[PDB]
């Protein structure tokens, strides 16, 4: 359940990126994604 425009849980911080579950956000992931 995605809630965006820029979501994985909030917005980015270490590898700033979309879609992926990564470096920047490891959850649910639109492109202001959070953290690893």
């Amino acid at each position: 359940e995605k809630k965006c425009p820029g979501r994985c849980t909030l917005k980015c911080g270490k590898h700033e990126r979309p879609t992926l579950p990564y470096n920047c956000g490891k959850y649910i992931c639109c492109v202001p994604v959070k953290v690893k």
